[PDB]
DNA sequence: TCAAAACGTCGTAC
DNA sequence: TCAAAACTGCGTAC
DNA sequence: GCAGTTTTGA
DNA sequence: GACGTTTTGA
């Protein structure tokens, strides 16, 4: 896999703790098993005045794209399997935002056996919780106690 | 005069270029020369929650202090002498606040020097104007020509 | 007078 | 059904 | 920053 | 984040 250098790591690992967002969602969607997805989502958030620098973590981290929403640009890394390969080598040097990362980690490799049981897929979603719980979380809506609901009506 | 850990400040570079802000001002002061002091501020803000971030900080440049202000608060270093060391030692590793913060290491060694003349106080002060244009200013007021239109008397 | 601190404001860039 | 994308809303932490 | 709701496209 | 205003203390 991609082995990125110390110095890059380190650099990015402050930066993310800065303007960076580590994310875990319980999405509502009918079209999935257990009528929600688990979707995992590295961000970096920065003016678009100053787009170069999210598209050149683009080159660097080679993978992963820049999406501009009017004043605000962010670079996105969703694919999962990269974001396991990345979050492994920078989780090292985080400080604000590590048990994030863990977590993140974690949830992936717990994931092909999330789909075999409600009752992983609920341990699962609990662990989303925490990531919430150490993020600055405002308006968060679909806990694991919202799948536990809609688990039992099933 | 400290040697900071590279390792560290790669890392501050980082987080700096995320939340830092490296601040240039001209006050209005009577009680100075030019009726108008110079100030440089380096700051790293965090919700008051995290501040065992910043005082992590402090014990690592070993200079510097936080100031709290109801839900936010800040690492703050004004000290001229220090404040030209340790940003000397970062200022390589910026890649967002570089250009500012090479404009406040050349205001500092200017400072003395800048003590002497109107036309040569007012040139730094356009020193600092850079870096307010560099910066993501929106409140700014005294600019450097506000400067000798006092010097206009 | 001067370095440096202390306290407030304001608009985003996250 | 699923991984991944696309887009919007929103309240701060800067 | 950290979510939400929706859509793609096999 | 990036300021402004004001005060300390020799
Ligand atoms: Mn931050
Ligand atoms: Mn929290
Ligand atoms: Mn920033
Ligand atoms: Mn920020
Ligand atoms: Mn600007």
């Amino acid at each position: 896999n991609t082995k990125y250098n110390k110095e890059f790591l380190l650099y990015l690992a402050g930066f993310v703790d800065g303007d960076g967002s580590i994310i875990a969602q319980i999405k509502p969607n009918q079209s999935y098993k257990f009528k929600h997805q688990l979707s995992l989502t590295f961000q970096v958030t920065q003016k678009t005045q100053r787009r170069w620098f999210l598209d050149k973590l683009v080159d660097e981290i080679g993978v992963g794209y820049v999406r501009d929403r009017g004043s605000v640009s962010n670079y996105i890394l969703s694919e999962i399997k990269p974001l396991h390969n990345f979050l492994t080598q920078l989780q090292p040097f985080l400080k604000l935002k590590q048990k994030q990362a863990n977590l993140v980690l974690k949830i992936i490799e717990q994931l092909p056996s999330a789909k075999e049981s409600p009752d992983k897929f609920l341990e699962v979603c609990t662990w989303v919780d925490q990531i919430a719980a150490l993020n600055d979380s405002k308006t968060r809506k679909t806990t694991s106690e919202t799948v536990r609901a809609v688990l039992d009506a099933a």
